């Protein structure tokens, strides 16, 4: 399948070269997989989600996304126009309030929730969790991310936006999850992207168009935007049977475009997520 005039990040993940604008992908499109977006919520009524999104948990007085960040990330995972895996099921877990803030205790509870809740959901092709959030190092936060991964969920986490080594951030620094840095449309490391040996992969993160609250769209930047590209890619590859939740991060690294990014610090992987789709 081909989506013409796609957002640059979708085109990038299906291309061996920067500078193209069509997204190519197998029409299975993540059908039968599920992606949990652990964030500020998801505006599930957005036409772009086509009934495939739903809120399943909140820790606040409402399950509504009053911020937009979670809706944007969910859109990059799985919206019809802006999403990598256009037929996946999206589940919202609101661990962040409408200012984008959340206590580590709440974030941990949300991860443990997903590890159990996937057993209440029909996801025969596999389960992914996208965590576009984090803060300073916490062994308890890292352990929660490790538990979620061990339970059989592909966990993709944002590296962070401090232009610093991700070893000092959580859950970014948990080795067993998939830690995602950000790149731009010219194949440069995004100016704000964290780096370091704990990174597994880069995805598009500068100037990413996706869904927003109020039934709208906008372009924003962050490792938060790169992470759902990788989460959606994992769901897509799991639906194709090419990999599993336990192996998808390694598979994405194995099949990535290698050596193509600039301003990668020595010791950080030079790997850009790539779907390897051949029509
Ligand atoms: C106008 C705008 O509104 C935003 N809300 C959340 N974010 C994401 C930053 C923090 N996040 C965890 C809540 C934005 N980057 C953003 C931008 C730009
Ligand atoms: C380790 C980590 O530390 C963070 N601090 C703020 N944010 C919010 C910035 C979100 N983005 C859209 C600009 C994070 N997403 C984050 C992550 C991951």
């Amino acid at each position: 399948a081909a989506q013409t005039n796609a957002p640059w990040g979708l085109a990038r993940i299906s291309s061996t070269s920067p500078g193209t604008s069509t997204y190519y992908y197998d029409e299975s499109a993540g059908q039968g997989s599920c992606v949990y977006v652990i964030d500020t919520g998801i505006e599930a009524s957005h036409p772009e989600f086509e009934g495939r999104a739903q809120m399943v948990k909140t820790y606040y007085y409402s399950s509504r996304d009053g911020n937009g960040h979670g809706t944007h990330c969910a859109g990059t995972v799985g919206s019809r126009t802006y999403g990598v895996a256009k037929k996946t099921q999206l589940f919202g877990v609101k661990v962040l309030d409408d200012n984008g803030s959340g206590q580590y205790s709440t974030i941990i509870a949300g991860m443990d929730f997903v590890a159990s809740d996937k057993n209440n959901r029909n996801c025969p092709k596999g389960v992914v969790a996208s965590l576009s959030l984090g803060g300073g190092y916490s062994s308890s936060v890292n352990s929660a991310a490790a538990r979620l991964q061990s339970s059989g969920v592909m966990v993709a986490v944002a590296a962070g936006n401090n232009n610093a080594d991700a070893r000092n951030y959580s859950p970014a620094s948990e080795p067993s999850v998939c830690t995602v840095g950000a790149s731009d449309r010219y194949d440069r490391r995004s100016s704000f992207s964290n780096y370091g040996s704990v990174l597994d992969i880069f995805g598009p993160g500068t100037d990413i168009l996706s869904t927003w609250i109020g039934g709208s769209t906008r372009s924003i930047s962050g490792t938060s935007m790169a992470t759902p590209h990788v989460a959606g890619l994992a769901a897509y590859l799991m639906t194709l049977g090419k990999t599993t939740a336990a192996s998808a991060c390694r598979y994405i690294a194995d099949t990535a475009n290698k050596g193509d990014l600039s301003n990668i610090p020595f010791g950080t992987v030079n790997l850009l997520a790539y779907n390897n789709y051949q029509a």
